[PDB]
């Protein structure tokens, strides 16, 4: 319907605020990127699946997240990855790990304040009907 389709414009402008938010904040410049293989040859090697904020927004735009739950889980996916990468004790790895982890928190504290639930579960609620 109509209805629907507006709920999940709603929710692709939500997530594309949400997102513009957390590519402006200088710690998460790093993010904000495909890992680039000259660089890092052996990154596409053992992350299996590469996820940065413009992919989310690449997503955002193809329609690919229909609820706040399927979005949360590609930032999960930005910490996770850089935890995975960047496991040593050097100060390098443990920024990388910091801001990956502030990313995150980041996120979630916005959508906490500012996702209404009914409007999550309407968007559950048409996902599931499909
Ligand atoms: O991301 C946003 C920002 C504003 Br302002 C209003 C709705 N969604
Ligand atoms: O199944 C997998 C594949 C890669 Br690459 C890394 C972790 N786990
Ligand atoms: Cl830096």
């Amino acid at each position: 319907s109509m209805q629907e389709e507006d709920t999940f414009r709603e929710l692709r402008i939500f997530l594309r605020n949400v997102t513009h938010r957390l590519a402006i904040d200088k710690r998460f410049r790093v993010f904000t990127k495909p890992v680039d293989p000259d660089e890092v040859p052996d990154y596409v090697t053992v992350i299996k699946q590469p996820m940065d904020l413009s992919s989310v927004i690449s997503k955002i735009d193809l329609h690919k997240y229909l609820t706040v739950k399927d979005y949360l889980r590609d930032i999960d996916l930005i910490c996770s990855n850089a935890l995975e990468y960047n496991p040593d004790r050097d100060p390098g790895d443990r920024l990388i790990r910091h801001r990956a982890c502030a990313l995150r928190d980041t996120a979630y504290a916005i959508i906490k304040e500012e996702l209404d639930e009914d409007f999550e579960q309407l968007c559950e609620e048409i996902q599931e009907s499909r």
